[PDB]
C-alpha cells in the first residue's frame, strides 16, 4: 500500500471545514447542538469542525461493525458503543468522513430516532452519491469524489495521520 | 462559567508541534501505535498524531470509575478495550490529563499484558503534585496548578470540549 497523489490539501480542508462550521453555525443561531461523530474515521474532521462552531456544543462518539454480507446490502449493523448522551428534544449533527452507500447511515439515522431528537442532520467530509443503495441526503457535505486515505480515514488502518487526503493503490 | 484563558490555541499548536518532535526522535525509523483514552485526549490526538511522521496506526480506549475505588486505586472499567496489534509494537498512550496516575498505571498493566516492545505515556496536562502513585509521563505538555479546566477537547459535565483553548472555569 502506497501513496499516489495528494487528492485534497490540508489548506483545502482547513478552509472547507471552516465553511462547513460557518453554515452549520447559520442554521443553528442561538441554539445548543449535539454532535454525533461515528467512529474511527471521522475523529480528525470531528476536531477541527467543533472548533469553528461558537455554538454550545456537546459531543459523543458512536460506533457500529458490520454482521459480515447483511451489512454490504441491508446496512445493519450491531452497535459497538452505543451514545451516553441525551440528545431527546436536541438538534443533532452525525459526522462522518465519507458516506457512499448510505445503508449504513440509514441504519444509525433509525437509531438516533428512537431518541427523538429535535431535529438530525447529517455531516460528511466526503460524499459519494453515485454509490447510493438507499435514499440519504446529507445536509453537509465538504467534497464530491470519485480508495482514499489521509484526515482520519484508514487503509487497514494505516495513514489516519496524514494532514491531506490522498490517493493509494 | 468561563473565567480565564489559561493556555492560547497558538500555545497549545506550538507545543503539540514540539511534543511530536520529541516522539519522532525517540522513535527513529519505527512505526508507532497511539492509543488515544476517549473522549478528552480525542483533539490533542487529531493535532499531535498529523504532526507525526512516521507510520502511525492509532487506536482508542474507554474507561471508567468504579467510584471511590477508582479515585484511591485507579481501578477503572474497561468500557472498551482495543483494536489494533500492539504485541512487540512501540505505543503511545495519549492523554488529557494526568492528575493522581492511579488510572493511567492501572491501564499501564493492561497494555503490558498485550506484550508491546515499547509503551510511554504523552499527556497535554500534567499534575505532578497530585500524585498518588509513582507515574512520570514520558511527553508532558504543561504543568497546570491544581484547577479545574476545560477546552481543548475537555469538559466540565460534557461542555465546552469545542474550545480551541484551555480555559479555568469557577
Ligand atoms: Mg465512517
Ligand atoms: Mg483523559
Amino acid at each position: 500500500i502506497e501513496i499516489k497523489d495528494t487528492l485534497i490539501s490540508e489548506e483545502q480542508l482547513q478552509e472547507k471545514v471552516k465553511e462547513l462550521a460557518l453554515q452549520i453555525e447559520r442554521d443553528f443561531e442561538g441554539e445548543e447542538i449535539v454532535v454525533i461523530a461515528v467512529l474511527k474515521g471521522s475523529f480528525v474532521f470531528a476536531a477541527d469542525l467543533i472548533r469553528h462552531i461558537k455554538n454550545d456544543v456537546t459531543i459523543d462518539f458512536i460506533s457500529a461493525s458490520s454482521y459480515g454480507n447483511q451489512t454490504e446490502t441491508t446496512g445493519k449493523v450491531k452497535l459497538l458503543k452505543d451514545i451516553d448522551v441525551n440528545i431527546t428534544g436536541k438538534n443533532v449533527i452525525v459526522v462522518e468522513d465519507i458516506i457512499d452507500s448510505g445503508l449504513t447511515l440509514h441504519f444509525l439515522k433509525d437509531h438516533f430516532f428512537m431518541h427523538k431528537p429535535k431535529a438530525l442532520k447529517f455531516c460528511t467530509l466526503l460524499d459519494k452519491p453515485e454509490r447510493r443503495k438507499v435514499d440519504l441526503t446529507a445536509e453537509y457535505v465538504g467534497f464530491q469524489i470519485p480508495f482514499i486515505v489521509g484526515y482520519g480515514i484508514d487503509c487497514a488502518e494505516k495513514y489516519r495521520n496524514l494532514p491531506f487526503i490522498a490517493s493509494v493503490v
